[PDB]
Order: structure tokens, then sequence, then C-alpha cells
């Protein structure tokens, strides 16, 4: 584990990819993850973002999530990608460093090369009273830490997505205002436009990031039209898709397929798979996010919400730990205990328990009527 | 039963989920209460509510209650999000509290350390005539029942829900007018700003309240996007669902699922589950039930009563009271008693009966023929 547990074929896999990638033998092609829900498919798309560079603009929808009454399909998916399409942006910043030489109330900075008195502004008396060698940003403040230059300059890369610069043209309770969630189209290809002549004028540089759209199975034909289509685009993000269905229909027909996948756009993937996580696995992950938490857990307990994972899902024995935590907090204790993990597994059901919660009562009432 | 019956094991879960919502540990998540219809979902629901504070916005709607002729499924979601965020206004009022020293046709009021004397109005006088220290509020008139100051201040916060804000911005018969009952897209966004700078202001606060959306199975697609959604808003309610569907189809869609419930959604759900009234319970309820409406009841008829909520259902058993207490009041009866409850169950069907009404008639029919 260097960032994540477990799933180590198809962090393989990934790895490949990211070789492609960076080679550029990708163009237009994308990756389905194969395997069944929670074995870590979202964290295999995250960390291939992060492969690419430390602020790639990473999304990460659901197919179910671009059927709205907020937005269109088209705007669902169109707010998808430009999540994901980066603009890196130079910041140049003037750093004035140097070493302390006297303070009048003027103040008095050198390097092994030169001195000289800078003027001090009333902010900057206080700033400063809050002989040695600092760092000065011009039009902000002082960070107390030289030789060369007394103002040098630093490099501060911003990278925004395309859809953070759409909002910022264009918010507090706005999902509860009843009206639509759009991007006016006229602002966008204003955006557009202006991030178009800033790369021409090499002021700006486009960062395809990484789409991750799970349970793909849910889009329907127009909306696979509309990825073949985006995969053909040169500033296209990385797609990654993700289900765990074998063959079933391609919404919007009738017809069987792959995956509810169009040819047109099977013919472009990279299929990988993961498969369920190992005992090991489980209880690693489960000891990671309890320090996470700062949760403290006993070991016999570690073996039991292990158990839960494999019985059940990763996922739920993730929320076993919180209100384990607290139904430990209730009794005054220091760490979670196996009583502990037993009372809230009875108390929060799991997916397949939940299904079928009758038959819990139904077995507690025959019980008692043989008595 | 400290304000509510039964439930013990439901309960105690929900509890758990209130230390993680005032802990801060729930966010981007939701409960769902499964189990069987009348096991007192909604009062669980309401609880929680209440436990949060003694003016929590409760909001509590069915799924199909957002198919109307009368508005959108966008806006009757948004309504049902709008009566569930309250906004919490401090009103500072003024109030004169002393003790009477003379009355002259003046008042003159004193503490253990000041006097002074008040003109009087005519109202004032008049509602003063209908030398002992009472209250006084500016603006407003007495309330008889000190030392320090002689006026001083009371605080009365206010709870306001943001859709009783959109009434009171944008009645009678407006049910049966023939247009829609939206509010205006325009006036919301007004209102969300106005609520916007008051509480940057520091003048108003965001109570999120409680929102229940019971038969949850009836929401398609479109609609549990928009939920998932507002559960990634920081103002958004506390959403709790329910259902007695185990798995079932998502409607707009061919698949099934978990209490028809997709998959993004399912994953941030805390899900809790009630069983059915016991026989203690039920009589409990029922004997609440019956001060509250004021009727008397013999144990004779409570025990039968008791067996047609066990039979039936606690909905249906409670229908009854009223039905049987008017059966007592036309025979000057002083309590109802268990021929009173036996002609109701007669006169009233229950779903199940009434679903099998003829079978009660051809019993009759062929129990002549034999004749
Ligand atoms: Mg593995
Ligand atoms: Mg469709
Ligand atoms: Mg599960
Ligand atoms: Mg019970
Ligand atoms: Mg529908
Ligand atoms: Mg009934």
């Amino acid at each position: 584990s260097q960032g994540m547990v477990g799933q180590l074929a198809a962090r393989r896999a990934a790895g490949v990819v990211l070789e492609m990638i960076r080679e550029g033998k990708i163009a237009g092609r994308a990756v389905l993850i194969a395997g069944q829900p929670g074995t870590g498919k979202t964290a295999i798309a995250m960390g291939m973002a992060q492969a690419l560079g430390p602020d790639t603009p990473f999304t990460a929808i659901a197919g179910s999530e671009i059927f709205s009454l907020e937005m269109s399909k088209t705007e669902a998916l169109t707010q998808a990608f430009r999540r994901s399409i980066g603009v890196r942006i130079k910041e140049e910043t003037e750093i004035i460093e140097g070493e302390v030489v006297e303070i009048q109330i003027k103040l008095t900075l050198k390097t092994t090369e030169m001195e000289t008195i800078y003027d001090l502004g009333t902010k900057m008396i206080e700033s400063l009273t809050k002989q040695a060698g600092d760092v000065i940003t011009i039009d902000k403040a002082t960070g107390k830490i030289p030789d060369g230059e007394l103002q040098k300059r630093k490099e501060v890369v911003h990278t925004v997505s395309l859809h953070e610069i759409d909002v910022i043209n264009s918010g507090f309770l706005a999902l509860f205002s009843g009206d639509t969630g759009e991007i006016k189209s006229e602002v966008r290809e204003q955006i557009n436009a202006k991030v178009a002549e800033w790369r021409e004028e090499g002021k700006a540089e486009i960062i395809p990031g990484v789409l991750f759209i799970d349970e793909v199975h849910m889009l329907d034909i127009e909306s696979f039209s509309f990825l073949n289509r985006a995969l053909e685009s040169d500033m296209a993000p990385v797609l990654i898709m993700a289900t765990n269905r074998g063959i079933t229909r391609i919404r919007g027909t009738s017809y069987q397929s792959p995956h509810g996948i169009p040819i047109d756009l099977l013919d472009r993937l990279l299929i990988v798979s993961t498969t369920p996580y190992s005992e090991k696995d489980t209880k690693q992950i489960l000891r990671i996010r309890c320090e996470e938490e700062d949760v403290e857990m006993s070991e016999d307990a570690y073996t039991v919400l292990t158990r839960i994972g494999l019985e059940t899902s990763l996922r739920y024995a993730i929320q076993l730990i919180t209100a384990a935590s607290l139904v430990c907090r209730k009794r005054k204790g220091t760490e979670v205990q196996v009583d502990d993990i037993k009372r809230v597994y009875s108390l929060f059901l799991d997916e397949s328990r939940s299904t079928q919660y009758m038959k819990e009562y139904q077995d507690a009432f025959l019980f008692n009527e043989l008595k």
C-alpha cells in the first residue's frame, strides 16, 4: 500500500494505461473498469488522475445522475466534462527576501550582494512587530524565516476547471431556488473563447483531467453517442467508465449488448477488472479509516468488523465505525470493542438484511409461537 | 414511553443518528426507515426533529405527492425542502417591569433601585383598569404579575421556514382557483438573497430541519437524482425516507434495486427498521388516543379493539374510537363498550375486508341458500 490497498492486478493494468496516456498512444480510447461494486473502482480512477499530476482535474459521477429535474442530459454531461478539463495559469509574484538590517519608526534589508531601504506603512509596522533574514511579498505581508537580488520572483501555477470558470463568470440555496442549474450557452462560448485566446497567447494551458462515470449502464443511447463524440475531441479528458453488469439492454433500445454499451464505443475501450477484497485487504482498509476518524479499536473488534465487511460490504462496515465509536463514547469507553460492533450491527441494517426486514420478525414471531 | 410508545430498537438507532448529526459526522448522509406500514415511522422522524430543538422544521410527504396537476416534480420537491429549512431571527423587545407606586388620571413604577413616571394614554388607562409589581411591553399592553433597571429587554427567537417566507412575499380557495401552485422563481431567488445578506449580517441563522418522505419507492430516477444532489448541499435538511418494499423496480427504468433506490443514493443511507407493534404497545397507543379524544372506554372494550388493531391495522383501530364514541353517545351511554366496538367494526371496513367486500355477501347468500 502506497496510497491505496489491494487491487494489485487492476492497478497494474491502470499503470500500463498511464504510460499510454503519457506516450500519447491512447487517442480516442477510454477505460472500462469491470467488477463487482465496492471493489475500489473509484480509487483506481482517482489514483490515475493523481498519477498524471498533483492538480489533475478529477470528476466522479453516476450514470443515473444525468437524469435530473434541474438539468438536461446534455447539460449534465457538459458540466461533467468541463469539470474534468483544467486551465493552467502561471501567476508571477514578486517576493522580497533578505536579511533584516534595521527598522525605523523604513526597513533596511540586505542580501550578501546588496542593501536597500524600504518605506514602511502602518499595516507593515504592526505586521512587522508581530535582525534576521525573512521574506516579504508585495501587496501582502511577512513570512519570517540570502544572496543575489533582494526582490526575486516566485511562480505559482494555478489550475482551474472550465466549470469553475463558468461559475465565476455566471449560489447560496441555489439548489432550492426552483430555477434550473444550467449555465447560459452564450457564457460558455465566451469562456471557450477567452481560454482560446489565452492559450494562443501562451498565458494558459489546457490540462485534460479524468472523468469517472460509474454505473455506466444507466446511460441511454443518446448519451453514449455524446461520449463517443467526446473521445474524438483533442481536449477531451481521460474517460473512465465502470459497471458490474455483464450483458444488458442498451437503454433507449431493445438490443442486448456487453455492459449495455453500443459497439462503436465498446470498440475503443480498454477493459480492466477488479476482484473482491480479500480478508487481509479488508482489515487493512478498516485500520486506515479508523486512524483517519481517530478511532481506537480492539483487535477482536477488527476481526469481527472485517468479517462483516466480507459478508456484507466494505461500505457498510465503514458506516459502523462511526456508529460504534459513538456507542463507545456513550458508555465512556476508550476503544471500540466487539460489543460495540454487535450493537450497531443490530441497529443499522445492510442492504441485504434491509431488503428482507421481516424475516427477522417472522423468525422471532415463530420462535415465540412455539412457546 | 416518554413521548411515544414502542419501537425501542428503532428509537435506539435513531438516537445514534442524532449524535452523528450533532457531531457533524453525517455529512452527505440520509436515513431510510424500513419496515411494514403502521409501525410508527413518522413518529420516529418527527421525534428526531424535536430532539434537535423545540422549533426544528419538520416536513412529511409521500412519494406519490410529487406527481400532481398543480405542481411539477421539481416544484413539489423544492417546496418540500424549503419547508424543512428554517430561518431563525432574534427579536429584541423592550419590557418595562417594576412595582406599581401610583396611578394618576401618569403611572409611577419602581424597582429596588429606581423610580420613574410614565405618561398614560386612554388605551393604557382602560387597559390598566382591568400597588403591586407587574410587566409592561412597549407598543403593547399589560401582563399583571423587581430590582435593577425598570426597562429591561427580553429576547424572542422566531423560526420561519423558507417556504413560509415564500408565501409571505408572494390564499383563500387558492387550491380551487385553477392556476398552478408554483412560487415564482424570481421570488425565491430574491428571498434566497435577502436571507443570504441577513445571515452575513448575523441577523438570521439557517436551521436545517427534517424532511420525511414516505413511500419513497414511488419516486422516479429523476427525483432521486435531485435528492442525491441535495445531500451535497451544506444547508440541506436531514433527509429521512421510508418504504416497506424490499427489492423493486426503479421508476423511470427497467432495473430492479433494493427499495427501488439507485445505488448512488443507497450508498449514503443509514438503514433502520421498525417491527410490528406488540399487543402491549397497541393497547398503550389506543389508551393515549382515547385520553386525547376525551373518550372513556371499558377494559373489555380496550381488549377487543386492541385485537382488531393487531388483526387489521392500528390506523383502522383508531378510526373506530371516533365512531364508537358516537355510537356510545347515541344510546346515551357514558363509556364505549364492546357492543359499541362490534357495531362500528361491522359498519366500517378495514382495507383487507374492503378489498373482499362480496365474500361477506356470498357467505350469507350461501348460508340462506342452504335453508
Ligand atoms: Mg484484492
Ligand atoms: Mg431513456
Ligand atoms: Mg451492504
Ligand atoms: Mg415494538
Ligand atoms: Mg415516472
Ligand atoms: Mg386496515
